[PDB]
């Protein structure tokens, strides 16, 4: 394996984690791998919030390579905020290492209940520089400049609950992860991994909508209006959205470009909740409005499609993920 | 027992059922007991929807007391609609029986996925006449006129998940179900069991708000605006509301009148969801706006407070429910 492969484990089909280390002594941590952010952060041994008591903590005094910074910083996510200060130390991802600037988190009380209720210790961003705090070059970009990897790209072969684990691969594209054609879509912005695609679900359509491929989002988000029409005569209620898993009215999402066609059948966005009711399924779709028509192709899409995030070529490559390796 | 007692069983802490029969041969059915509606309905052997295949069905041809009507009718609920026609036959509730007009349901496809995903067969309304279809006198009202019960009232001692079963009692008030004072609140309308109460949660307050005591609602509903302010600096996120069960910022609902004071502490509106995360709790509160400030005091409130629904006196009696009988 000339590339750097990091095994991924699924967490209740809503999150997936990967491990990496910080410090010369390889202190272990479990990370959310987020293409939607650009900073790396780990909780400090100096973090004294209740959430931190159950986590793997980072102790800079145990690492020779630790380079003090101390610049105050706070990072925000959908589920909250974490605060601390910048620090620099050796970061090891898979079989590659490099001195890297990250956020040493001191306070997580503004990131609850997500933090305490989840198994991850920190978050490792895989977005673009301009999207980070402190103007930190993306880790993969850094590795490329240090000539540690053949290409400034990484790929995601996501794990599938009760089926198989996944892999984050840095440096190269491995054909073993996908079948069918691998199609590239140019980014429309060098901030997020956002591309342009036409969308069609039923009779409802939307031309050249913005689509963000995001590993940190557990669902597929759709424009409010779009969702409403999509679920008008479909038998899908919602406790003040759930439906029968065998609902044959359920539509298939269709995303097309000049170079490719991607579809998301109900089997990919329906989550079983038998424990609540026989044959009952939850709709892993969310109504979310951005200033312009936008779809967040989150984990549901990525579980079906192997994805390539290319910094050098400013594009996202998409191909059908193999059901089994 | 000079009163008619019907045992109630809890269903995943979101619903509770009671059994009753229809027909001279006592055909058995499981019912949602709804103070928010005024009709009784059972699925017919003539119902051929998928939802009906798993239910106890009513066969009028097996009952001598069956009186054909056939008037077409459709009933709507929060979770959907069911259609059929009126029929009349002997209805047995506990140890009391009486010929009663009900809806024989033929189509339930407009009531999914609730119907198939739930264990009940039909719904028995316990609301006011004007709130029904077909101008049918409430069953308890009917029983009183037939001199089968001492008073036109019924009480609810709701079951508590993993603690104890409950009781629907018709005809009289039994002190064994409650402790502390029993206070009566006059109805402000002869349609719903709606009363007037001042509400205070934190610093937020609302004078003489309308409060509907509803056995068919699994949560406590609060005015949108009211909820927002209530959950502003409380650590309660919400997947595009959950919180740590030990959150000490959680406020206590306070409802007061000229005759009584009722409170709802966090332990009564927090639902444990350990299977999702350690010490994680769901907020059994819902943001719902009515034309005027309204609270639906659903099951969470009724589980804490024993309630008396008096038709003769047009009031709702409230008292602390005994933790154990």
């Amino acid at each position: 394996s000339s590339n750097d492969n990091i095994e991924l484990v699924d967490f209740q089909n809503i999150m997936f984690y990967g491990d990496a280390e910080v410090g010369d002594n390889q202190q272990p941590f479990t990370f959310i791998l987020d293409t939607g952010s650009a900073n790396l952060w780990v909780p400090s041994v100096k973090c004294t919030t209740a959430g931190c008591l159950t986590k793997h903590l980072y102790d800079s005094s145990k690492s020779r390579t630790y380079e003090k910074d101390g610049t105050k910083v706070e990072m925000n996510y959908v589920s909250g905020t974490v605060s601390g200060f910048f620090s620099k130390d050796l970061v090891t991802v898979g079989n590659l290492s490099l001195p890297y600037k990250f956020i040493e988190v001191i306070d997580t009380n503004g990131f609850e209940p997500t933090y305490t209720a989840s198994t991850f210790d920190g978050i490792l961003g895989l977005g673009w520089k301009d999207l980070s705090i402190g103007s930190v070059d993306p880790i993969v970009v850094e590795l490329k400049n240090q000539n540690k990897i053949e290409n400034a790209l990484f790929t995601f072969y996501l794990p599938v609950h009760d089926k198989h684990t996944g892999f984050l691969t840095i440096g190269g594209i491995e054909e073993r992860f996908y079948e069918g054609p691998l199609t590239y879509e140019k980014l429309n912005h060098d901030l997020y991994w956002q591309i342009t695609l036409d969308a069609h679900v039923g009779n409802i359509s939307l031309e050249k909508a913005n689509c963000i491929v995001d590993s940190g989002t557990s669902a597929i988000t759709v424009p409010t209006d779009f969702l409403n029409k999509m679920l008008q005569n479909l038998d899908v209620i919602k406790v003040p959205y759930v439906t029968l898993c065998n609902n044959s009215k359920l539509p298939t999402f269709e995303f097309t470009s000049e170079n490719g066609k991607y579809t998301l059948e109900p089997e990919y966005y329906l989550q079983h909740i038998e424990d609540v009711g026989p044959g009952l399924c939850m709709l892993n779709i969310i109504g979310l409005d951005f200033p312009v028509p936008t779809f967040i192709l989150g984990d549901p899409f990525m579980r079906k499609y192997f994805t390539v995030f290319d910094y050098d070529n400013h594009s996202v490559g998409i191909a059908l993920a193999k059901k089994n390796l």
